[PDB]
């Protein structure tokens, strides 16, 4: 049934990443994966040959509370990032170490310091951040794991680890450039922006960026169709960067709507209203998508080396109706977006919208753990469907 246009101009070694670091808590909470011909395998192996060559993992320094209480979002710690790691490696998919530097989510509004660095002064800090990051990638090399790249910081577009002056932050990122630097010259080191379509900020940071003398390698953005502008815009900013600074390119984050349905029964990021959706919510439309984000990303030229669709099986503990059985899942084994006791931490937000699975309707397997035909989108943009 599916329907993927050939992408034209596509390079051979283009990157095709996902982000699964939900993997860990879903298979404690439960949750099996499948494949094509409908029995359980290793997501990892399903992934691997839809084609899918890396795989991107989110890192909180410490996601849980005095106790051992995990904030949940997959309770993402680095040891967790080593399971994913070797499961990863062991189907050859390259890694892609997520650092948050922070003990939960860190996005444009969340940027918090962690707890053990909550109040080191900017000096301590910065060697903390070295330190945990050095650390980190050795017992993850020790692993065998086969390390990629390394995000120094998550979609930092106005902060890294409760520093907000832009100064300082150059210095946390060559911080962190220095520990990846130093751990192996062949991984390529990414900064993770978001916001595209928001007039000259891509270019403004990474004047910034040049201007205090950052090390990196690839300046990476997320990319969310329904609020993240037009793709011609998408590879307008991203060729500028690209051909301005001589830097790799990519996005680091996507997704689409395969439905419209809530699948666990906690309330969805997208659809809603006021969202752009340019592609109808089906599995097709979803596929479309992906193949267009590739699209975008293969026009920018030599620079654009690849996409990573941000948690493509972060589906249901249970269903909608066992809202309060799935609670419980969510809250002992943080395979939700985050866990009450994550409140302390992250009081605003996460406060008081904790629960499960705000992507379930995103992912490219059906609440049930089967692989949806658009996962074969990472294949046929080679070739095309016949
Ligand atoms: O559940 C329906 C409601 O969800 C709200 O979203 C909550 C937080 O406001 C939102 O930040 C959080 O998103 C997580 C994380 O913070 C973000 O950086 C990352 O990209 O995604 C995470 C979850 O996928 O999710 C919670 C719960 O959904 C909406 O604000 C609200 O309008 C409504 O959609
Ligand atoms: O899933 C989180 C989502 O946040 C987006 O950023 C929104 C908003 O679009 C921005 O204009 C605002 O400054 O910050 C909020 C988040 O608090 C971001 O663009 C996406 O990529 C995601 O990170
Ligand atoms: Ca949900």
């Amino acid at each position: 049934g599916l329907y993927v246009e050939k992408v034209s101009g596509l390079r051979k070694d283009f990157i095709k990443g996902v982000d699964v670091s939900s993997i860990i808590a879903l298979e404690e909470s439960g949750v099996a994966f499948y494949n094509e011909s409908g029995k359980k395998q290793d997501i990892f192996k399903t992934l691997k040959e839809a084609g899918v060559n890396y795989v991107r993992v989110r890192i909180w320094n410490d996601p849980y509370d005095a106790n051992g209480n995990g904030y949940g979002g997959g309770n993402n710690d680095l040891e967790k990032a080593i399971q994913i790691g070797k499961r990863a490696t062991a189907n050859g998919m390259k890694l892609l170490a997520d650092f948050h530097y922070s003990d939960f989510w860190a996005d444009p509004a969340k940027q918090k310091a962690p707890k053990a660095w909550a109040n080191l002064n900017f000096e301590d800090k910065k060697t903390a951040l070295y330190q945990y990051t050095k650390q980190s990638l050795k017992a993850m090399k020790a692993a065998g794991i086969d390390i990629g790249m390394v995000q120094v910081g998550n979609e930092t577009n106005g902060g890294l680890a409760g520093e907000t002056d832009w100064a300082k932050m150059s210095q946390l990122f060559n911080a962190g450039s220095q520990a990846v630097r130093e751990t192996d010259s062949n991984i390529l080191v990414a900064l993770h922006f978001t916001n595209p379509e928001t007039s000259g900020r891509y270019a403004w940071i990474a004047e910034t960026l040049h201007r205090h003398h950052v090390d990196y390698d690839v300046f990476a953005s997320s990319y969310y169709p329904f609020w993240h502008g037009t793709l011609k815009n998408l590879t307008s900013v991203l060729t500028s960067v690209a051909d301005t600074y001589g830097k790799k390119v990519m996005v680091a984050e996507t997704s689409y709507t395969y439905t419209a349905e809530d699948g666990d029964g906690h309330g969805n990021t997208a659809p809603k209203n006021g969202q752009t959706l340019n592609n109808p919510v089906t599995v097709q439309g979803q596929a479309n998508a992906v193949r267009d984000v590739i699209q975008a990303v293969s026009d920018v030229g030599e620079a654009g080396i690849g996409v990573f669709y941000w948690e493509p099986a972060w589906i249901p503990v249970g269903p909608a109706h066992r809202l309060e059985k799935n609670k419980a899942l969510w809250e002992t084994y943080g395979s939700g977006w985050a866990t009450s006791y994550a409140a302390e931490y992250d009081p605003e937000d996460a406060g008081k919208w904790f629960g499960g699975s705000a992507v379930d309707n995103q992912a490219l397997f059906d609440f049930k753990g089967r692989p949806l035909p658009s996962l074969h989108v990472f294949q046929y943009v080679d070739t095309g469907t016949p």
